[PDB]
């Protein structure tokens, strides 16, 4: 079990209420001009814009403890580049072409849930020693940020897939995605903190 200490307890707790999910949800003040944050942070909608990759950060950056949130991203709303992970407050959230914007720099770490590749200033396959064409990330995935070990990993159907990224200790990291699909609806559900 490569699971962060306390992940089972965090997931077994009463989930954060709607207020908390909104406080830790997408930031309307920290997203691409082509993204509209909906329901006070619970999801965003990318506007139908040609030749654009558009990202969003969570309202809250984490520097300590164990944090987890579920992303819900419908399979038919992913297009060519659907990347899920974290960013510093300095990651660019918009570019004028279709690309894996999340993880294309020093300020972001992303899992391409289409191709299964890991991007940081960039790619290895995740999970460990799988083939991309041989995997399909379902609609809901858990993002697991352990700021005690300085790790980012993912869980699918409540199974942790191990650490995707290491070396994160001493950073302040925000939930993030970058998207290319017009009118995609990407849900974030904060599941809480331990610590």
């Amino acid at each position: 079990l490569s699971c962060p200490e306390g992940l089972e307890e965090l997931l077994s707790a009463p989930p954060p209420d709607l207020g908390a999910q909104r406080r830790h949800g997408w930031n309307p003040k920290d997203c691409s001009e082509n993204i509209e944050v909906k329901e006070g942070g619970l999801y965003f909608e990318r506007r139908p814009v040609a030749q654009s990759t558009d990202g969003a950060r969570g309202k809250r950056g984490y520097s300590r403890g164990l944090h987890a949130w579920e992303i819900s991203w419908p399979l038919e709303q992913r297009g060519t580049h659907a990347v899920v992970g974290v960013a510093t407050a300095l990651a660019p959230l918009q570019t004028d072409h279709y690309a894996a914007l999340l993880g294309s720099n020093s300020e972001s770490w992303g899992w391409d849930i289409g191709r299964g590749k890991l991007y940081h200033q960039s790619a290895p396959q995740y999970p460990a020693g799988t083939q991309g064409e041989q995997l399909e990330v379902p609609e809901r995935l858990l993002v697991v940020l352990d700021m005690e070990e300085g790790t980012l990993g993912y869980a699918i159907g409540g199974t942790y897939l191990g650490p995707a990224f290491r070396g994160l200790k001493g950073r302040t990291l925000y939930p993030a995605v970058s998207a290319v699909w017009g009118q995609c609806q990407v849900r974030i559900r904060y599941l809480g903190e331990r610590g």
